[PDB]
């Protein structure tokens, strides 16, 4: 068994779990932490190399899954029960489970216990709190306003959402950026800036420095920031995010996941290392003692880690939050919502006109299918993949390929509408090829804007 | 094969190596020495022209490498063994070998054999030596005090360094300008001026004239100065620099390097001209007979050149010295350290306060990434590059571009954190564009101070 985990993770602790797995199977478990493994993995996976199992944030596993680089796992209903139900959503791609949830990460309210022993429960309290802290040379709250990741929890509190998640599946046409809930949260954000309780230019560096110096009573940040606060000697706590209109703040949730290589011949061995060795209290502890995982998916060991109220706050916020969509369409969400917040916060646009523009940007006419890519290639063949969002509406994909700039009649085949990968063979080495995919409806037409890419073998 | 070498180099000797390469391959080798070729090369390289191979000092190859203008070479472990291990560091950029080391250059102690048949082994000897030479109408030592390049060997002797070089990689946050070793060497320098053994206003011209006239017993200078001394008729020797606190003086090392064009289709031919034709004893001799290379990287021929003790002193000092960093951050080092030495030497600042100010100047909050630049452009497209120092910390770069002064929503794409170049296409001809690069952490924020540039197509 070959395992890839990041260098910042408890890789020596994982090696102790491997030693125990070896101690009663005779199966050698080797743990590697290559540089840039998240870039490395797809380069080696389809082309017959790579590890049996990969550990990474779930926001990358989506790209791996579209290319079919990850085995569909099949854990028991009883094993699933051992883990928090929402974690299973993070590792679901195309209705299939493609990874095991390991750890959970989300933003929390970080407060200065000296300045503010009892931090506010609602966003509505903060203005008045700020005004009283000003009269004492301080501010209530500073955090990264430039990034939708940090500001989305407040915007989502009511209606706000990225893409509706209905039953194991995203509805990429249903976007909740424009709804009255999203307007209410952003309006409140903008009003904080308007009423001089916050500053529109405040970024990550300015927020962190202020809090760690003791200039501001609160910040909004993730577990990664704790180590720098520990060193600052600030008497800090970590707690649930404030409510807005009675509703919990909804941060994006990131899940450290253990996926199994599709090409691996050790799939059953990997199943058992993970299920019956790593995802136990003794498995996760050995890794946690090496380097802390934060909040974990395994209920049993999470109940123990929560003795640390910072880890408990991370879990509470995560459970009130929204799993981070790992679909390619998130990139349109980030760009449009980034612009909207900045434009509303700067006073360049009204909240209404900023989020409207973002909604129409997300839902704008696009490529169908989307994110077509070469995943691996010999000099005579290509492996290609594309996004499967519309598979229910798609009867079949029609794929064409031909030498770029040339005038030969294209070569053509079709693939069923459930499919999202394809092989192209019989090509010429060192030649540019234009690959186009058309998505056909059940009604004899293809959906607007087929997608093409160029690539040289 | 087309080769670019400077006009001051043995270009006719290199043409004889080309004749021999032609004599058993039928491959024509043409050697050109254009004016300002170091400026010329990047202008022509990315835009499809330029030579197959370029010869230049390694301090320029860093800029060529950031833009990806140089092919990664892949010599054998056995071929690498033929050359001095430290030379390979000079031609390493982003962990990759991007050139072949040819010749080596460093400062040495130049002494007058008439005045001083046995030159001092330690810096500590010089004061007493100066006082005895004064009583005879002479001084011990004169050299270029205005430039950190000339004064750094003494400052580095103990702890002093620019950027820690750990394993094929610089740590640009680890700067050794402030450490006690750097304070000790500079203090000793300042004390020489204080005790009237040297003068703070002494520059290159004043040092050279004094030594060549026979007014001073020693100078500190490089091989380039020897020709003028030969003519002065001074009975001079060239030797190892003095120690300081038992430690060797550590001069910056410059390496004449042979790089291969990334755009070249003759990469394997160039590999073999260089490896099996130029970098041999017969190859380097033919060039050396035309015009002397000084100390060379090829162990085998260097052992022969060292029969000349001046060439041997250059090599000995080089091996005790520090490879010249060819990263863009060196420019901050030069400016800050130049000021520090001058300020301490003039008595405007204490040594401690001068080097502290320089340390905080080098490590000061900056652009991330740094040195963003256009490397080549058609009227509809730009090729851009930036510094890759933080690639391990960077998850991805977010690049934006839009018409300057305009108010259109920016166009945006992202590139992986390993990358350091990008293509921007679909632009308008004769229009100003603002290009910004943001470096994202793995924690959903960008590092402080993204970098932007303007450029008209």
């Amino acid at each position: 068994l070959v395992i890839w985990i990041n260098g910042d993770k408890g890789y020596n602790g994982l090696a102790e779990v491997g030693k125990k797995f070896e101690k009663d199977t005779g199966i050698k478990v080797t743990v590697e932490h290559p540089d840039k493994l998240e870039e490395k993995f797809p380069q080696v996976a389809a082309t017959g190399d790579g590890p049996d199992i990969i550990f990474w944030a779930h926001d990358r596993f989506g790209g791996y899954a579209q290319s079919g680089l990850l085995a569909e796992i099949t854990p028991d209903k009883a094993f699933q029960d051992k883990l928090y139900p929402f974690t299973w959503d993070a590792v679901r791609y195309n209705g299939k489970l493609i990874a095991y949830p390991i750890a959970v990460e989300a933003l929390s309210l970080i407060y200065n216990k000296d300045l503010l022993p009892n931090p506010p429960k609602t966003w509505e309290e903060i203005p008045a709190l700020d005004k009283e802290l000003k009269a004492k040379g301080k501010s209530a709250l500073m955090f990264n306003l430039q990034e939708p990741y940090f500001t989305w929890p407040l915007i989502a509190a009511d209606g706000g959402y990225a893409f509706k998640y209905e039953n194991g599946k995203y509805d990429i046409k249903d976007v909740g950026v424009d709804n009255a809930g999203a307007k209410a949260g952003l309006t409140f954000l903008v009003d904080l800036i308007k009423n001089k309780h916050m500053n529109a230019d405040t970024d990550y560096s300015i927020a962190e420095a202020a809090f760690n110096k003791g200039e501001t009573a609160m910040t909004i940040n993730g577990p990664w920031a704790w180590s720098n606060i520990d060193t600052s000697k600030v008497n800090y706590g970590v707690t649930v995010l404030p409510t807005f209109k009675g509703q919990p703040s909804k941060p994006f949730v990131g899940v450290l996941s253990a996926g199994i290589n599709a090409a691996s011949p050790n799939k059953e061995l990997a199943k058992e290392f993970l299920e019956n060795y790593l995802l136990t209290d003794e498995g996760l502890e050995a890794v946690n003692k090496d380097k802390p995982l934060g909040a974990v998916a395994l209920k049993s060991y999470e109940e123990e880690l929560a003795k640390d109220p910072r880890i408990a706050a991370t879990m509470e916020n995560a459970q009130k939050g929204e799993i981070m969509p790992n679909i390619p369409q998130m990139s349109a969400f980030w760009y449009a919502v980034r612009t909207a917040v900045i434009n509303a916060a700067s006073g360049r646009q009204t909240v209404d006109e900023a989020l409207k523009d973002a909604q129409t940007r997300i839902t704008k006419g696009s490529s169908v299918p989307t994110n077509l890519e070469v995943v691996a290639a010999t000099p005579t063949s290509l492996l290609i993949s594309w996004d499967a969002s519309y598979s229910s509406s798609v009867s079949y994909y029609r794929i064409t390929y031909g030498e770029t700039g040339g005038n030969s009649p294209v070569q053509e085949f079709t693939v069923p509408g459930s499919k999202s990968t394809a092989t192209i063979s019989g090509l010429k080495p060192g030649v540019d090829y234009t690959i186009t995919v058309y998505a056909y409806s059940y009604y004899y037409y293809y959906y607007s804007s087929p997608i093409s890419i160029n690539y040289r073998t």
